[PDB]
């Protein structure tokens, strides 16, 4: 009975599934999240239901801004819950860093001084995107480079908001990103501060390097970085700062 | 250090996949790490905890063709990393829009290319599922993410996290019975999976397992599949209803 085709199996995670489909009543492409109820114990935390409400919710806070996904429709069959998105066409950051890293050991600088640009624009479209959540109230708890969407014009999105939470709450949690260590004792607009100042490192480091050296040697990591790429050079110094304000 | 990274493949929980190679023998590999405090659920379990006991299944596992075998494993500080084989193949999800929409006024030969084939695949996973019972643990998150077909159209699993002894939920298709426990967990899923493998991606989100008994009719009128099969995932689907 439903208007949507579903043409595709995205992912599937504790009791929540991701599916990209189509409204057949426009043609126009979604993505499709459900969850299912899972009566169980406290120790078992937020069930599928609960969390995606949760991220329709942020969803809600954060409509009209470009780069949150839009939130089309939702209903309930049963207690099966299904949350209807607006597809955001692109790719994720993370897939850059298979073919468009290995600047080879001894490159050519027209393609260094391409990258270097291309990354410091992904950078300032991720903070204007996070200031603009920052001004609805919300504090993003999850960037890094799996959310973060790169649009064919360059654009940039984020995909997964049911970790974002109000910011007047001060919550001691801090969730790690792949680089670094979780930084100790941050709430607010600090913790996504800090994951700003990380991706702004990892755009310019090789993925092993990047898995490997922790966040004492950020200051190493940024004049490293300033030697190879013709990054301003402050601009990689705050974020070290940033990184080991600890 | 022996390894270099060349994709990130997915992060969550605090706990990133990467693919990899030995820098040695220039194999492929798949790269999992897990750093303190990270991912700190509300158990308290966090990313470290999980990384720890999905070794301990895949240890217990170790020589059963279709579990991935523990390449290699080692801390860099606080910092754990978890090196496993690279399973080839493709992930059975990946089939589900690819291989079964075209079949919808569809080609008999086809058809019936692809129901043996599913008949394959699912009674691969049945061994490997009963190989793993043998060892003592119970699969607890069977569906169609989690098994790679391989190119020879052998199978394997993928995340044992989710796995546990069967001392001590949901699918993707249908909601889990309540009250199933031991080796019953896995046979539930694999009812699913009898039907999944049969059914357009919107009735199986859609349709709830009261329906079992009417999904089975509506495969065996577009597959040949033999009906024991059927009726077998759909008693065994709704064994605990009115
Ligand atoms: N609202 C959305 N628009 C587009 N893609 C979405 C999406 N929500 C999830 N995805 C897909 O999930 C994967 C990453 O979690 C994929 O990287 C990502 O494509
Ligand atoms: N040993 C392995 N071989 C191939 N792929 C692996 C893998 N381990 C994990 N993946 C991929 O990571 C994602 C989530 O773990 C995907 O679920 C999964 O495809």
């Amino acid at each position: 009975g439903l208007p949507y085709r579903i043409e595709a199996a995205l992912h599937f995670s504790n009791g929540g599934g991701v599916y990209a489909g189509i409204d057949t009543r426009t043609g126009a492409q979604v993505v499709l999240k459900e969850a299912r109820p899972h009566a169980g114990l406290a120790a078992d935390g937020a069930d599928a239901v609960t969390r995606l409400r949760h991220e329709r919710d942020m969803l809600q806070r954060l409509a009209g801004i470009d780069g949150v996904p839009a939130v089309l429709d939702h209903f309930t069959l049963g207690e099966h819950h299904f949350l209807v998105l607006e597809r955001i066409e692109g790719r994720a950051l993370n897939t850059f860093f298979a073919e468009r890293h290995p600047l080879d050991p001894e490159p050519d600088p027209g393609k260094i001084a391409d990258y270097t640009a291309w990354a410091l624009r992904v950078h300032a479209g991720v903070e204007r995107l996070i200031d603009a959540i920052h001004a609805r109230g919300i504090v993003y708890n999850d960037l890094h480079m799996f959310n973060i969407m790169v649009r064919p014009d360059e654009t940039v999105a984020l995909i997964d908001f049911e970790a974002a939470a109000p910011l007047a709450e001060r919550s001691r949690q801090t969730l790690a990103n792949p680089a670094f260590q979780a930084p100790p004792g941050r709430y607010g607009a600090d913790v996504d501060r800090y994951s700003l100042a990380c991706l702004r490192l990892a755009l310019f480091l090789p993925l092993t390097t990047l898995l490997v050296q922790d966040r004492h040697k950020a200051w190493e990591l940024a004049e490293a970085i300033a030697e190879h790429f013709p990054v301003p050079r402050g601009f990689l110094r705050e974020a070290a700062r940033e990184i080991t304000r600890d």
